[PDB]
């Protein structure tokens, strides 16, 4: 069918999207297991634990996001198996900080490619619903995960493990 | 004259504001048309009424800050006779709400080509203005009108005058 | 048909009502230009832009009191095209008041005829809805346009543009 | 190495918590696809949406007290894939209820597999915790659902599209 | 090096922004320059005074920002001398209206200019950057400036002195 | 012209004066770099910005206050260029630390020369105008700035990533 409310809503867009919320819940799903990992009794650095946390719950709102403007345009969501991540053990507080700053390069680029073709499809709605929502939160995200990593590089991470537990008490713990 | 503030502002985009701002005051006049019809004493559906007076004056807000944007950016303002609207009745609760649907899809096509004119001609202000807030309020705008015509549907009008009458009471009475 | 509320209500006063609703929509129409042509760069007289402003919203309420009457009478509306002002430009502040006030006795004048029609009809019900919510309010109109000409030909308006100007500021911005 | 923190947990329940842990995201999974789909225009069945919404949220949160219980007794989490549910349609809201409900019968079947396992394992820290957490959950869950369903047959669904817009409205609507 | 946050992020963009910093701290400094003339004993007119500076105060802000955002894309900040004001003496709140007028058109085709670029090299977060922060508050600033002017002019100034006076009270004043 | 106001305030002082005017705001310029260079995403030191951040404004307020002084005595203002800062990069925190306090001596000196000239010519008020607003304004600066030096080389900066951190902690975040 063709929904009553659909227009000018192009099917690679359409089928973007449903890629996209797949990448979101992908990342969700990432960040679900970081955080648990510094939850163990042989790491245990609770606000790392919080931190990602907190970005698995935030990755979800972004699917749910997607799932939404989906409906709206008339699309229709098809989902799709959720990859689990890439790691058991992350390692250490600076190396799971980095896989972090590393998936959200990745979903930054799908977001951008995303634009793209929003702009090419000639769709302003899809576009600055990109722009607004999205695009300045990666960037946001990225600059953070940068400055983290540049910060328990600096202090002697992931040698020195006094640095990851006073960066665990002085940064992630408000 | 050619006014002190004008900047990046072609006067075919200048006229395409002129043609917004006739068909919002255009679409004001098909909601109250609408609204006043529920009012009558033999359709007396109340919350129908007052769903279609409140688009009715949100249309005129829409047209109001149009005007403005004219003059923000040193355009001038020629208004055009407000035609009366395509029925005088409205046969049914269900049949209105697939009149404004299609209605404001009309108008929403208006809007991303007013768009893509102030995109080609390199006005970001323009076409940034008419996305933040023209473009998503059409497409919240078209999927409420769309789930409205669903349930109508749905519930068995517009025969069954029973389903019109508790639409009316369920759903556009809070 | 005939409306099973229909009561001592004559066609003739229905067709008069259809007309002064058209009238209303006019004046709403004619305030509207005014007010966004004193929010021009090269006019920008914000308090003679907002005073027309809110007249404009009051002859919107005016047609939607006689739409209301309308209906509860049993008559049936049926609406009719908005002539566009006769201006693009209104010049002045002493013109556009000017115009506002023989626009208004053009109101004022049909008002009466109207009043006449539903005496004459011996209407005493639509008498006393155009005695309360319309006369005293067009002779209260009516009257403050004229003091605000005689302001501002007394303050050597228009061609003391610093007139005018000081007008807006101390008597239409409180 | 054998975590500090290890007693009388045996590597069998180690491994049956993971898989639970799965089970709980699957079912997460679920009701996120039976909410947004809802939320579609043809459906547009809100409080449906609201109420699945929710128990996909409730199942996050199953899920992460299974991973906190995980590393409280020792064990290493391990999660897997997510399989993407059966249905992207789920036809009506009576369906998605007798679809919810064998969803929600499932996942009691599997904890009473794991109670047992704990118990036999001479695992009562693991019982008690099954039995306070998750039993009673799971069987007022089951009575809702089963309720919700009766309900929606006793009243005509899905054939009567009036029947489900009232439940949606009078029933899961607060 | 390439910053580690750097992505999608063209060393054009980059260079286009340091200028944007530049221009915007020259803005402040010229309304530093205004402000300061309107308070001098033989010129007096605190109200122009006290509009020069806050302008003044707001471009640093929007110098501020655009740093902000050279870091949080990857970029490098690098600036260069900022050219004092063309005039030491500003004539009259009329001439320095008319100033700002020309300083702020030229600011904003500037930053026109860097939008252009970041639609050319594919950046929509720069693009949206430019557009929410700085292309309507440029439109706002432009179309007041030439209300002031417009107000100015048909008071009498410069040749009154009365105008410049009232304009000052009853205008910037508040 | 002489001005009205103009009373045993020597062209030294008027001269004087304009040139310490340049050198605040070049001091403000200093410490606005400085602040956004900590904000580099391979710095990363966000209390080391506030604080220069802060500085950077408090340059701006010790300059304007020259800027009213002068307009107060009868003098009149003339702007420089303001030349960019000796460095882009400022390489670490104590480092930049060190090019404060360098630059705070080196404002010290020309206000101090500057009180000595006011002294010379006998203008008194020039004098308690500076060690009103200035003198020990210097002082408890350049204290704060040999304190924290003192304490950043103590805990082993520059080569100490760990000492730089808990510094801009425990230091600069209060
Ligand atoms: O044979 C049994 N069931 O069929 C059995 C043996 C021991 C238990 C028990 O309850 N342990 O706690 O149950
Ligand atoms: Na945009
Ligand atoms: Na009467
Ligand atoms: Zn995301
Ligand atoms: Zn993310
Ligand atoms: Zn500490
Ligand atoms: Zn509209
Ligand atoms: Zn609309
Ligand atoms: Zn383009
Ligand atoms: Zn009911
Ligand atoms: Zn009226
Ligand atoms: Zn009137
Ligand atoms: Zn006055
Ligand atoms: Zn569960
Ligand atoms: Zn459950
Ligand atoms: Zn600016
Ligand atoms: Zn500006
Ligand atoms: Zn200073
Ligand atoms: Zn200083
Ligand atoms: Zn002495």
């Amino acid at each position: 069918s063709t929904s009553q409310v659909r227009q000018n809503y192009h099917q690679d867009s359409e089928a973007a999207i449903n890629r996209q919320i797949n990448l979101e819940l992908y990342a969700s799903y990432v960040y679900l297991s970081m955080s648990y990992y510094f939850d163990r009794d042989d790491v245990a650095l609770k606000n790392f634990a919080k931190y990602f946390l907190h970005q698995s719950h935030e990755e979800r709102e972004h699917a749910e996001k997607l799932m939404k403007l989906q409906n709206q345009r008339g699309g229709r969501i098809f989902l799709q198996d959720i990859q689990k991540p890439d790691e058991d053990d992350w390692e250490s507080g600076l190396n799971a900080m980095e896989a972090a700053l590393h998936l959200e390069k990745n979903v930054n680029q799908s977001l951008l490619e995303l634009h793209k073709l929003a702009h090419d499809k000639n769709d302003p709605h899809l576009a600055d619903f990109i722009e607004t929502h999205y695009l300045n939160e990666q960037v946001k995200a990225i600059k953070e995960l940068g400055d983290h990593v540049t910060n328990l590089r600096k202090m002697g991470a992931p040698e020195s493990g006094l640095a990851e537990y006073l960066f665990d008490k002085h940064t992630l713990g408000d």
